[PDB]
DNA sequence: GGGAAATTCCTC
DNA sequence: GAGGAATTTCCC
């Protein structure tokens, strides 16, 4: 749904 | 535990 | 519709 603002996971 | 980068969400 | 701005995570 709504993905917060951040750097992708490893 | 600090500095740097990627993707996302919103406006015009 | 494309660009600009804000927030979060990773490596050493």
């Amino acid at each position: 749904g709504r993905k917060p603002r951040g750097r992708p996971k490893k």
